């Protein structure tokens, strides 16, 4: 199943997440990639950021050249990296992108995070004391290359991440916007719903798509071990056995039954074919507002340490 | 016990709130204040806003002619209220206060509010639609004003309310400043315990205030009726039963022992007198722990009305 943009292109309601940390071999990427598609995802989420662009796509295209989908049936992302937020970098970025997934478009590009960061040849620029030097831009003048690349059907949506209600609006009070943005990937789960940022999307035609939807992978550089586990929940864990379905699915139902475009990355095999079960039940209306009642406005992303960014989402 | 401020002076740590909706007759201010006084409390918390000076100071004058107290063992806090922003409005309504209680000083003298209302006759200021009519005043003159306030002697400390961190710099940064606030009173409570508003406070050397500390009054006119019930919930519950006291005393004594003073409305003659035994017990590391955990973002004040303001604290 499908949700309409407000360009008219169609994105799937689940998407499978691919970043891996660099701990995990590279060709897991392909391996993991092709395994969702057989098990039945079609909406595929990437970046420039991840290094994974060239497994991921090279699954894409296998699966394609083996004859069990087609390109159109097949809905893949990228994202435009903070270095390259000035605009005379914004297509070379995105045909870049191309090469290495070795696509002739992609059907969704975002702007990876509001942050600009100083542009040059590191992902993560930093000083003497490891401190990310920032860089000054227009997020606006950003937006406009990223229209162009949609006119030059390198990208047949265009869209933003981590962008909070100002960010969003600055775009949508843009002179002269040609596209809004179609959706506005961010953080989401029960204990981080967004309730108040996935209205005003909605009263504005812009998808909400949640990552971190399963409580995200605890990476320790950047998430704090003794936050809790969402995954062990008590209550995602009592409608885990009331439904006869696990907390990972409970908590994927939550958000397609609120309007929610939800992403789940798995490099496990069992794992990434239970995920499509989300389509199989339907949690009731009591349910979910006992889901709803577990929020407590916790983001995993310790993002403290770039409070100092004018961009700053939080 | 007290807390000392950093103009010198010294605050008890448990204060008595003082306000109760109209339907309260005025005379119980009267009689549940010298209550409060005589089970032990020595911080009294009023405003012109509440509508009860005159009954509240007649509570705290009657102490003292009795022979229960001398006036230096009384700290009385009142409130300037929104409408009286304007620098010219602020000595003249703090000698009204002090006609109403008649008291000679307050010992504590706080801007009620940040967001500045239009002067006149009502303490909401309302035009044809039901809008309320807002004031655009620069609050570091409002606090030049306070300052010839305690210059004069009839405040022996100066602070602010309602304050967001943002708002606590513009006046902390403000050129020739004399008095920093003392303190900022904020609600605050386990379901929304400012601890990084707390921090902030305690790297300038300012008091965190509490107020709504056993869960507000869940009035209908200003509180959603289903949102939960701080009283009830389940790890107040718990502790309350460990340390033999009740979840009431378990949420006063999680303030102290932050750092944060803590307020107490009841206007019950056995509550009242139940809320002194703070003094008497502790919770373990391992309770404060548990009460940090309840933290949501919850505030129960229902101020969306007044987002639109320049100075709206949320
Ligand atoms: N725009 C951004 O800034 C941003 C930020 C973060 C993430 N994302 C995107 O969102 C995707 C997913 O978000 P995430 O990476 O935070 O991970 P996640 O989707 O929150 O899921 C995280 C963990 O859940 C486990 N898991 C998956 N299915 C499960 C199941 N059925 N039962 C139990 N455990 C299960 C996985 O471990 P196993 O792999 O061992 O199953 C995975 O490590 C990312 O891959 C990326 O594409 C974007
Ligand atoms: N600066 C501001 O803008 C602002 C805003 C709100 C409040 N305040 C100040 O802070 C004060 C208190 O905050 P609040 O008015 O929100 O009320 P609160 O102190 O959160 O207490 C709320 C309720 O707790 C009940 N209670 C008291 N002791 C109890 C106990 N031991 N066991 C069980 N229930 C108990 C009282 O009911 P009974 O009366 O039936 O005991 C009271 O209605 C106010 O009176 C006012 O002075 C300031
Ligand atoms: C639970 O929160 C998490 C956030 C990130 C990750 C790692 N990660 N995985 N996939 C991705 O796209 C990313 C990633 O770094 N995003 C990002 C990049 C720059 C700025 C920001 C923000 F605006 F949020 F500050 C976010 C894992 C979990
Ligand atoms: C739980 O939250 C509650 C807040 C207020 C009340 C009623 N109340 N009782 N004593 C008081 O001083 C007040 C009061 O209206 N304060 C106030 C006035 C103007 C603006 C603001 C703020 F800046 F917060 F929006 C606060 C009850 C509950």
């Amino acid at each position: 199943q499908c949700v309409k943009l407000n360009d008219g292109h169609f994105m799937p309601v689940l998407g499978f997440g691919t970043y891996a940390p660099p701990e995990v071999p590279r060709s897991k990427a392909l391996e993991v990639t092709k395994l969702a598609i057989e098990a039945g995802f079609r909406h595929i989420d990437s970046a420039h950021l991840y290094n994974n662009e060239e497994q991921v796509g090279l699954a894409i295209r296998s699966k394609i050249a083996d004859g069990s989908v087609k390109r159109e049936d097949i809905f893949y992302t990228s994202k435009l990296w903070s270095t390259f937020h000035r605009p005379e970098l914004v297509r070379p970025a995105l045909e870049n992108s191309l090469k290495k997934a070795q696509l002739d478009y992609v059907d969704l590009y975002l702007i990876h995070s509001p942050m600009s960061l100083k542009p040059g040849e590191e992902l993560s620029p930093t000083d003497e004391n490891g401190k990310v030097i920032f860089d000054i831009v227009d997020l606006c003048t950003t937006w406009e290359a990223m229209e162009k690349c949609k006119d030059a059907g390198l990208a047949k949506s265009i869209g933003v991440s981590n962008f909070n209600r100002r960010q969003l609006e600055m775009i949508l009070n843009k002179p002269g916007l040609k596209y809004k943005p179609v959706c506005n990937q961010v953080e989401c789960h029960p204990y981080f719903n967004r309730s108040k940022l996935l209205d005003f999307c909605k009263s504005k035609d812009i998808v909400l798509v949640a990552y971190s939807a399963l409580g995200s992978q605890r990476d320790k550089r950047w998430v704090d071990p003794n936050s809790p586990v969402l995954l062990e929940d008590p209550v995602l864990c009592a409608l885990a056995k009331k439904h006869k379905r696990t907390p990972a699915l409970i908590a994927l139902r939550y958000q397609l039954q609120r309007g929610v475009v939800v992403l789940a990355k798995s490099y496990n095999e069992q794992r990434i074919r239970q995920n499509v079960q989300v389509f199989e039940f339907q949690l009731t209306a009591e349910d979910m507002k006992a889901i709803d009642g577990l929020d407590r406005n916790l983001h995993y992303f310790n993002s403290d340490s770039f409070a100092s960014h004018p961009n700053y989402p939080y």
